[PDB]
């Protein structure tokens, strides 16, 4: 019964709780008279012999850099727990479900994603809870299955979909404001400039909100406009990297207008970044009823960040290779439905295929396929390669002379007449249904050849069979 708490900064604050020097011994029933515990802004890396308070009602700690936090998995008699620390990624919490009379979870101005969720969503009497200054919490959702929940702040978050909330049993406080979207865990989208609109005219791009896909949606399904500012604080857009001054912006409910834009500018458009706030004001939403009973639901004045990579080629995808064999002959438009030849906008493809693809010399042929649906065709070029197989050609004697009675087996007959192919393709044959050899005569037997990929024409010999003396 005395207990290893291997931290010399942890078990020297405990002796302080106890009034021994800071470097006594502790006992196990020394532990349980122990009614709170709290580190702050001192190192403490590991936190064994925890395991062991038995009797705290109240945990707080903030800003020790602890590795971890697992040894509180157990302590079912605490009601209160606090852990703030910059350093604090979820993973450094073990699974709560064990915390059976806790009413009060603070995580707040850590680095918690959402994996957290799944590992406080099993605790039965948590009343409140605080994620609050955590960038990379972006989906609240999974806390809908807890029971007792009633306060939850999630200010400066990240979150963006309300939509499911009146699924909360019990909850009647959302605090919700000034979330950061896309500010931790960043939001990218690559894209065809198609997507986008340049005037030459105006000289003018045009940017469609309908791009910012993550923005937020209230929980009865209305979509908050971004802010019209032009404000640097409003408004922070980004053309490769630069940003447009304000004086250049113009924006509305659909998107926005970038003046002064050159076709060479446009063209060299590689990235774009929208940063801006969205209009969500106090009082400018509906609100579900569980707050409306002296509660308070205030998700308002969000932020919205997001990454754009922007691209101009149009780019063509077909079937690779294709056989045909030796003779036959194909139209440039036949070869194209064949390998399925599309660009990308839906435009033309064009080839040499005519002038590389020999069909009178078997062999493996390069074409190379182009297309110029643009002003011009910075289209690269892709190649397919065009077989050609030799044409299967049965050859044999064309006649044979046997005497009546001789028997005679179809391979024999094959044998005989040196029937055979170019390639290893087995010859059919009428033979034993069209000669006799018991009487005599002029019988016409006819070879036949077939594969995978062609049938060959059909070969006559005349077997004649001779009565003789
Ligand atoms: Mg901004
Ligand atoms: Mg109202
Ligand atoms: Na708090």
């Amino acid at each position: 019964d005395n207990v290893n708490i291997p931290d010399s900064t942890f078990k020297a604050y405990l002796n302080g709780l106890l009034g021994q020097a800071s470097t006594a011994n502790i006992t196990e029933a020394q532990m349980d008279s122990l009614t709170y515990i709290t580190l702050a802004n001192i190192n403490v890396t590991d936190l064994t012999g925890i395991e062991y308070a038995h009797n705290i009602k109240d945990l707080t700690i903030n800003n020790i850099h602890a590795t971890n936090y697992n040894q509180i998995s157990g302590l079912s008699n605490l009601e209160r727990l606090r852990i703030m620390g910059a350093d604090v990624t979820s993973d450094k919490i073990p699974n709560l479900s064990g915390l059976t009379n806790l009413t009060l979870l603070d995580l707040s101005h850590s680095a918690h994603d959402d994996s957290i969720l799944t590992k406080i969503n099993t605790l039965p009497k948590v009343t409140s809870i605080d994620l609050s200054y955590n960038g990379a919490i972006t989906d609240i959702m999974p806390l809908k299955t807890m029971p007792e929940l009633k306060s939850l702040n999630i200010q400066f978050d990240g979150v963006h979909d309300y939509r499911g909330i009146e699924d909360f049993p019990k909850l009647n406080t959302l605090l919700a404001y000034s979330q950061t979207i896309g500010g931790k865990k960043l939001i990218n989208s690559d894209i065809k400039s198609s997507k986008l609109t340049y005037n030459a005219e105006n000289q003018t791009l045009y940017v469609p909100f309908s791009l910012m896909t993550e923005r937020t949606v209230n929980y009865d399904g209305y979509v908050p406009d971004f802010v019209k500012s032009t404000a640097s604080s409003d408004t922070y857009f980004t053309m490769n990297e630069q940003q447009v001054n304000g004086n250049r912006l113009t924006i509305t409910s659909d998107g926005l207008t970038v003046s002064d834009v050159s076709k060479t500018d446009f063209d060299n458009l590689e990235k774009m970044e929208y940063n801006a706030r969205i209009d969500l004001s106090y009082q400018s939403y509906n609100t579900p009823e569980q707050f409306q009973n002296g509660g308070s639901y205030t998700i308002s004045m969000p932020i919205y960040d997001h990454y754009f990579t922007v691209d101009h080629s149009l780019n063509i995808t077909a079937d690779s290779e294709k056989t045909y064999i030796e003779n036959q002959l194909v139209t440039e438009a036949t070869f194209l439905s064949d390998i399925h030849a599309k660009t990308d906008d839906g435009s033309t493809v064009t080839s040499d295929f005519a002038d590389k693809v020999d069909f009178n010399t078997p062999g493996t042929y390069t074409v190379t396929l182009q297309s110029e649906n643009n002003a011009g065709l910075k289209a690269t070029p892709v190649q397919v390669n065009v077989t050609i197989k030799a044409k299967t050609t049965i050859t044999a004697d064309e006649k044979i002379t046997y005497k009546v009675d001789t028997s005679k087996t179809e391979a024999a007959f094959l044998a005989d007449i040196k029937a055979t192919t170019n390639d290893g393709t087995a010859i059919t044959s009428d033979f034993a249904t069209v000669v006799d050899l018991s009487k005599p005569g002029k019988y016409v037997v006819t070879l036949n050849a077939e594969n995978d990929l062609q049938k060959a024409l059909p070969v006559q010999v005349m077997v004649i069979v001779e009565k003789e003396t």
